[PDB]
């Protein structure tokens, strides 16, 4: 049973480690995403004070 | 146990670069940001 827990602890440590590093990465992505979309308001702001 | 001790310790290792790369970004986009206001 322990050998079981320490199973899934070597999966966290490994598989699930490396699935939570991809969903920082995806976290980052969305934010960079937020940021353009941020920049592309900033320039209709400055289009419609033209 | 000792075969996820090292890998945890290789993981740790290759996540390094990772991070100083996210970190190196972080800056890079700030100095971005100080540019653009300029």
């Amino acid at each position: 049973q322990a050998d079981a827990q320490r199973a899934q602890s070597d999966a966290l440590a490994k598989q699930a480690e490396a699935q939570m590093k991809q969903v920082e990465a995806q976290i980052r992505l969305a934010e960079i995403e937020l940021k353009k979309q941020e920049a592309v308001l900033q320039q209709r702001e400055m289009a419609l004070k033209e």
